[PDB]
């Protein structure tokens, strides 16, 4: 088979055997172990073992710090410098611009950035040849869903980042049994380099490898590739969650007839222990994780946790929309998880779970903004930037998008079917985003069609910008072709179609403060979807779709909270909204805008036009 050695890495495979590999997974690494260059190949077994000696590794090397006041917890401190999800370096390749985003009038699309196979193949030969010299190159075998679910698919990351096999293994199913359940079928193809070979360059800092000028986060859907470059962060270098769940997936559920959205999963059961559940798409920083793990307000009400960021959906042969969450836990933001706003989160996190960019205890725990655990005298506080930190310092002691890393299996709220190979069934479908003004706290979608418009007008604060189905950042294709494969599900066989309703948690009176108190009071709302649900009579028609009558809101316990404000809807807001909806609409969307979108668009216009 050869005249040398061929491209047989064998030599440098230090756990695991190449020989063990299914074909095709073998090629994959060899191929890039040739490109890439790294020292030594580790293929990932999953194993506790395994993880407790990658982070005792960290430990040595100084990536991580271990918590001591908890049980096996960690702390990783980045580069400021890399530190989110940046979207102006996602990119998705396809032959056609038009495939991936439509093309906008004005030029500049919000909707998705594509670039050229030809000018990705200049980018990723500038990257990443040799880009692993010195490292380990870990191969990690992943599942997204639980193992053998007929919703799952499979995927294999390579990184040179031990952070990133860590947080993958919460993230994810990964080890041998992804290997033994994957055989010989297909997999998404993942590639990851913090993009600082051996010897440095350049200056490490934090002891976190990273390369900002060359951060590149590139999909190529029809090679089933995705290759990540420069950061180390989250949506950046997980490449299960965003890169493979929302962008590659999205593109396959439009082929395959199933849908990859940015929703939380949660089962809700009310006092006569009447069960259903709800799936919910808010942007990033609107309450996703809040929702998915809340603790009711309201006596006999039960919140139980699927999922707080992907769902997989896809109508089974009943005509029930089926959900899976294919993640494995939650990479949930930390500033703002109170014991009040979030005490389930604050229950799951306190073993086995990796923290990033949040500020130290002299104690050994943790600390953030909105934590609400006063310290005792003497306990000081180390910031995420490695400093001394008082509360009258001018910085935060956590950063913004400072995160947790924790396995779903330790929420003591975690659904019983959150594992079930055939999904749960969802019911109804809630949008929502930050609406400081105009926007009631709950309203109802007339039909399917004004439903998939009122996920397609959404909006938010990050300057209140688009970001229609919560998925502006993740479209793994046209966004008006997405559009008609949403309404195209009204037209499939028995389809039981879920309710669709819009939520605005952040409306605010003319002082500026939340109208609203939420976080548990939420329940009060999803009481009244579960009545809508089940047929209830506890809707006024308005020209936005229905909202609740007066009285059927439960308000007990909140006293003066003003209905008035809270429930408004002005002509003069909605007559505004609906002009900027139709404007966006037509730059951004224009040839690909499905028909019943633009009836949808002009019947509200109508309908404000008439108040
Ligand atoms: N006023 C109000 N704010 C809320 C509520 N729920 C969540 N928030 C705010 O939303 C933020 C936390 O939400 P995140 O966990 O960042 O949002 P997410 O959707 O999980 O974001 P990703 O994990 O990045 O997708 C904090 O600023 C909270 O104050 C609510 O019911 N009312
Ligand atoms: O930005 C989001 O919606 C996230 O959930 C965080 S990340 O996975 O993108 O880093
Ligand atoms: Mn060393
Ligand atoms: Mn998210
Ligand atoms: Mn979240
Ligand atoms: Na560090």
């Amino acid at each position: 088979p050869q005249l040398h050695n061929g491209l047989d890495f064998s030599a440098k495979v230090i756990q695991g055997s190449l020989d063990s590999l299914p074909q095709e997974v073998r090629k994959f690494v060899e191929g890039n172990a040739q490109l890439c260059q790294p020292e030594y190949i580790h293929i990932c077994d999953g194993s506790e073992e395994e993880y407790g000696r990658l982070l005792a590794h960290m430990q040595e090397e100084g990536v991580i710090r271990k918590l001591k006041k908890y049980d096996n917890c960690w702390l990783a401190l980045t580069d400021p410098r890399d530190v989110a999800r940046i979207e102006s370096k996602t990119v998705i390749i396809t032959q056609e611009q038009r495939d991936t985003v439509p093309i906008p009038k004005s030029g500049q699309s919000q909707l998705g950035r594509w670039m050229s196979e030809e000018d990705f193949e200049k980018a990723f030969n500038a990257r990443f040849p040799g880009c692993m010299k010195g490292r380990t190159m870990y191969v990690i075998p992943f599942s997204m869903g639980p193992l053998g679910s007929p919703l799952a698919k499979i995927g294999i990351e390579l990184t040179d980042s031990p952070y990133v096999v860590a947080s993958m293994r919460i993230m994810t199913r990964m080890g041998t049994s992804v290997l033994e359940a994957l055989g010989d079928g297909e997999f998404i193809k993942c590639l990851h380099s913090v993009g600082c070979p051996l010897p440095l360059k350049k200056p490490l800092v934090n002891n976190w490898a990273c390369n900002p000028e060359l951060t590149l986060i590139a999909h190529l859907p029809d090679r089933r590739e995705i290759i990540s470059f420069g950061s180390g962060y989250g949506g950046n270098s997980l490449l299960g969650k965003k890169c493979f769940a929302l962008r590659i997936a999205s593109r396959l559920a439009k082929e395959e007839g199933w849908l990859a959205e940015h929703m939380l999963i949660l089962g809700i059961t009310n006092p006569e222990g009447k069960k259903k559940y709800l799936a919910a798409a808010f942007p990033s920083a609107c309450g996703k994780t809040n929702l998915a793990m809340m603790n009711p307000t309201l006596p006999g009400w039960k919140v139980e946790c699927v999922g707080d960021d992907i769902a997989w959906m896809k109508f089974d042969a009943q005509g029930n929309l089926r959900a899976i969450n294919p993640e494995n836990g939650f990479f949930g933001v930390a500033p703002g998880t109170s014991v009040k706003t979030n005490p389930n989160a604050i229950k799951t996190i306190q073993k086995n779970t990796i923290f990033t960019n949040v500020a130290e205890t002299s104690d050994g725990g943790v600390y953030w903004e909105g934590i609400d655990e006063p310290l005792a005298p003497g306990v000081t506080i180390t910031s995420w930037k490695n400093k001394e930190w008082r509360p009258q310092d001018e910085e935060p002691c956590a950063h913004p998008n400072s995160r947790f890393c924790t396995p779903a299996s330790q929420c003591p709220i975690i659904d019983p079917a959150w594992e079930s190979p055939e999904g749960v069934p969802i019911e109804g479908i809630i949008f929502g985003g930050r609406r400081p003004a105009g926007v009631p706290l709950v309203y109802e979608a007339l039909s399917w069609q004004h439903g998939v418009f009122v996920g397609a007008a959404m909006r938010s604060e990050a300057v209140i910008m688009r970001d229609p189905f919560a998925m502006r950042p993740f479209f793994g294709y046209n966004f008006g072709k997405y559009l008609a494969h949403w309404l195209s599900m009204a037209h499939r066989p028995a389809a039981k179609l879920p309710k669709i309703f819009h939520v605005n948690w952040f409306r605010k009176d003319k002082n500026g403060k939340f109208l609203w108190p939420g976080f548990g009071e939420n329940s009060r709302v999803l009481e009244w979807m579960f009545g809508r649900i089940e047929g209830e009579d506890s809707a006024k028609l308005t020209p936005i779709g229905y909202v609740p009558k007066e009285d059927a809101l439960n308000l007990k316990g909140l006293g003066d909270v003003n209905v008035e404000e809270l429930f408004g809807i002005s002509k003069e807001f909605w007559e505004k909204e609906v002009e900027e909806i139709d404007k966006y609409l037509e730059d951004q969307v224009n040839a690909d805008l499905p028909y019943e979108i633009e009836r949808e668009l002009r019947a509200l216009k109508q309908r404000i036009s008439q108040m």
